[PDB]
């Protein structure tokens, strides 16, 4: 199995120096407020050495940055370009599968007869293909899943390339430290590395009840399983992008027989807008108060637009069971999980 990894560099930000090539070079930061209040979405490297990332208030970064170039966010624009990119990659690999708006993963392994040496010749060229005709710098990770081709490609990025070889495998994951495992917090390493634990191998040299009460059933599986590659699941061809269409009743009120009419229309919408069978859907209604109250369901087939009525009615029902005293504003529905193609 080949698969191959793509990760925009600081994709928000590098969109913005594309629009504004005078902003290439000096620290940009993408911005998230509204109403001041807000915080740092995205910023290139020359602002992120700074001191500079994400999460972190506007207020704070500005006392960090004042140098830096500040700019609003216009995720539309983002969206324009992480759809083309997508599709782009889309027609490089036999399963693709959309984590976010900034990464996939791509199964190629038959697209290059299952020789993982020409994996590497068409991350190269898909590196090429997208810098040509979108001029963004991408990182690639090659290696034979998914956990291997984005940790590799972490190491790697901005602007690499990383790669794993069969062979080299168990070898990386040895020397391959705690710190640069995804899906650990930076907190629960420090203490892991308090603890003697500093190379995913001294994972292999502990008591597993005396790791669990540290990391978690969840985090400890996927620790003890990367620690000998058994964590190799398959590129399922899908999307993780959210998609939900919402709409004002022409009162607010509670009643189903008025509401379910409009619930079922934000189901119609919803479905038009995506490219393929949800596996989850929630209903999501806005209460006279604006405050949001939402539930949801997800299945293992697709959801068909039949199924979505019948299954959307129940969840509104339940949301009325579980509050009194506050008619429906608004009402939408949020699907995810597409399988495509």
């Amino acid at each position: 199995m080949i698969v191959i990894f793509v990760d925009f560099d600081y994709f928000f930000a590098q969109v913005e120096e594309v629009l504004n090539p005078q902003y290439k070079g000096k620290p940009l930061v993408v911005s998230v407020y509204s109403g001041t209040s807000g915080a740092v979405a995205t910023a290139n490297y020359e602002a992120r050495k700074l001191g500079v990332k994400a999460g972190m208030p506007i207020i704070k970064a500005m006392q960090i940055a004042p140098s830096a170039i500040y700019v609003p966010m216009r995720k539309p624009i983002y969206e324009a370009f992480s759809n083309r990119i997508m599709n782009l990659l889309n027609k490089h690999a036999d399963k693709i599968e959309v984590a976010s708006i900034d990464e996939a993963y791509l199964d190629v392994t038959n697209k290059v007869e299952g020789n993982f040496e020409n994996g590497i010749e068409l991350a190269r060229k898909i590196k090429q293909e997208i810098l040509e005709k979108e001029k963004i710098t991408v990182t690639v990770g090659v290696a034979p899943n998914k956990i291997l081709a984005k940790i590799i490609a972490d190491k790697s990025k901005p602007n690499g390339l990383g790669v794993i070889r069969p062979t080299e495998v168990q070898d990386f994951l040895n020397e391959l430290d705690i710190d640069e495992i995804p899906g650990i917090g930076s907190v629960l390493a420090r203490r892991l590395n308090e603890l003697g634990i500093q190379k995913l191998r001294d994972i292999l040299s502990k008591n597993y009840n005396e790791l669990e009460k540290i990391t978690g059933k969840a985090k400890a599986l996927y620790l003890l399983k990367l620690a000998q590659n058994k964590y190799s699941e398959p590129v399922e061809n899908k999307s993780k992008i959210p998609h939900g269409r919402y709409l004002t009743l022409p009162y607010n009120t509670r009643d189903v027989k008025v509401i379910l009419p409009y619930l079922k229309k934000a189901i119609n919408e919803a479905y038009n807008k995506v490219n393929g069978i949800p596996m989850r859907i929630t209903v999501i209604a806005i209460m006279e108060d604006l405050d949001i109250l939402s539930k949801g369901k997800k299945f293992k087939h697709g959801i068909s637009i039949d199924n979505a009525y019948k299954v959307a009615e129940d969840l509104l029902r339940e949301l009325l069971v579980r509050d009194k005293r506050r008619n429906v504003r608004r009402i939408g529905v949020k699907l995810d999980n597409i399988i495509i193609n």
